[PDB]
């Protein structure tokens, strides 16, 4: 037991073929005895030893060994401190190169291990490119191994930059992705997602894991009885999706994103909103599968459940507002809004305590609704346009005398517009005649916006066909501004300042 100890130095610090080889195939054999492994560890130059001769042997049998020494002497928090003190780490890192499959796990374990409970690990693995030989270990199958694998990469990406861009340039994103795509093991699956989650907040890492097929491996879990599982492929897939425009094969991820609305957990239905959000801004086939699904009916009870909570009514009412314009199926999108009971929760999330931003949204979800006919009516009877009246006049002073992420220019331009197109509609233009807004319409033709001009001159030219506000605008001394926007750079612009000169010198 506790005498008899570095007569199996010597041998190993030889430099003999059988000599070094059979003497190590014995402190292995030491090592396994829990009480005798708890005192081995305590001559730096028998550990030492150990080290360099797992760095330079030829032996299967020797390299075993030497690796399930220091795999058994990595339990104890002394075991630790001595294969750092002793310089392990570039050693085990260069093992991860070995072919030997027992020699890979054995190395892996013990920097998990080190990487886990000893202090400075960390920094001594990135030193010895221990993320480059990480990734390239990726392409193995045997899940308790790579689960090992991919949490040391969690460990070391995790929360340095520096470790995440080498990761990107040693092809982690494909590597990652492929794990996701194939395995079934959750252990494996769990840390590999959150790999992706610490990688997907890189501005360079995202579009090459979007590349690599990232939004749909990750969309295959989302139906797993884990929920750490879940929800970590909705983060990530979160913090992708804003770079995920141009991608295809988007259908099951869509349609499980839909469903996931209709969940009790509050973070599972924060990140689907948020992802049909993004995955809907521009790209019209997306548009399209989601209102396939049900999404509108999904979003409005989203909506309506959420009551003012923010988180999910802002993203939710984003994508309502995607889904409501500009495809194929827009106009029934528009009713459907209706038709499911969406237009009082819409209107009153114009009121506070709603913030900016989502007032925003909102507003230009209801610009949308109102180019379907059969919403102007009730718009105008649940409250729409005194109150977008009232946000446009309140931006409009604070822009003139001089918020939380959104300018009120953006709020004159989506409440101006939102007003144009319901001024379609002739009792609409009525109660906008009524709150005396043709002032300030006029005002707004003076903006430096090209956008507010546009659409201030669209509503007036809306107006501008009842024979009384046509006399109206020209009283403002309307004239004058639109004269100079006839030659506006933006046709827009110039269209419809001539629409409206045209019905005030009709006389
Ligand atoms: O969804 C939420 O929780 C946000 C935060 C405060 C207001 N509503
Ligand atoms: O966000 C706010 O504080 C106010 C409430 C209504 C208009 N904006």
């Amino acid at each position: 037991a506790t005498r008899a100890i570095p007569e199996l130095t010597k041998l190993l610090n030889d430099e003999d073929q059988v000599v070094v080889n059979k003497a190590a195939v014995m402190v292995h054999q030491l090592s396994k005895k829990e009480a005798s492994r708890h005192a081995i560890m305590r001559s730096p130059q028998m550990v030492s030893a150990i080290v360099r001769t797992m760095q330079n042997t030829n032996d299967v049998e020797t390299a075993r060994c030497t690796a399930g020494t220091l795999h058994n002497l990595s339990h104890h928090r002394e075991g630790l401190l001595a294969i750092f003190k002793s310089g392990g780490i570039p050693a085990l890192v260069k093992m991860l190169g070995s072919p030997v499959d027992s020699v890979l796990f054995y190395a892996i374990t013990t920097l998990h291990n080190l990487l886990l409970h000893q202090e400075g690990a960390k920094m001594a693995v990135r030193l010895a490119g221990g993320l480059q030989k990480m990734v390239a270990l990726l392409n193995k199958t045997n899940v308790k191994f790579l689960a090992i694998t991919t949490d040391c990469l969690q460990i070391l990406a995790y929360g340095n930059q520096e470790s995440k861009l080498i990761i990107l340039a040693s092809g982690g994103p494909q590597a990652l992705v492929n794990i996701m795509r194939t395995y079934t093991y959750e252990k494996l699956l769990w840390t590999t997602s959150r790999v992706l989650k610490v990688l997907s907040v890189c501005s360079s890492n995202k579009p090459a894991i979007v590349e690599a097929g990232g939004m749909q491996a990750l969309g295959l879990h989302l139906t797993d009885p884990s929920q750490r599982l879940v929800q970590n492929c909705l983060w990530t897939l979160r913090n992708l999706s804003d770079a995920a425009t141009k991608q295809e094969g988007m259908e099951g991820l869509l349609g499980t994103l839909v469903q996931l609305l209709g969940s009790d957990d509050i973070n599972v239905v924060t990140c689907a909103a948020g992802i049909l959000s993004n995955l809907t801004c521009n790209n019209y086939k997306n548009k399209m599968m989601v209102c396939q699904v049900g999404g509108i009916e999904a979003l409005v009870r989203t909506v309506l459940r959420a009551g003012d909570r923010e988180d999910i009514t802002e993203p939710a009412i984003c994508a309502l507002r995607h889904l409501t314009s500009r495809h194929q199926e827009a106009e029934m999108a528009q009713n459907a809004v209706r038709l499911h009971y969406g237009l009082p929760v819409v209107v009153k999330l114009l009121h506070p305590p709603s913030h900016w931003p989502l007032i925003k949204a909102t507003v230009g979800l209801i610009r949308n609704l109102a180019l379907c006919p059969a919403n102007h009516a009730p718009l105008r009877e649940q409250g729409a346009i005194p109150r977008l009246v009232q946000l446009l006049v309140r931006a409009h002073q604070d822009t003139q005398r001089r918020v939380e992420g959104v300018r009120m220019e953006e709020i004159v331009e989506g409440c101006t517009g939102a007003l144009h197109i319901l001024a379609r509609d002739v009792h609409n233009r009525i109660v906008i005649r009524g709150l005396n807004t043709i002032p300030l319409f006029v005002q707004l033709l003076y903006s430096p916006i090209e956008n507010i001009q546009r659409v201030a001159a669209g509503v007036l030219c809306e107006l501008a066909q009842d024979k009384e506000a046509a006399e109206a605008i020209e009283a403002e001394g309307a004239t004058a501004p639109l004269t100079e926007l006839l030659h506006s750079r933006n046709e827009g612009v110039a269209t419809y300042a001539a629409a409206v000169l045209f019905r005030m010198s009709e006389d």
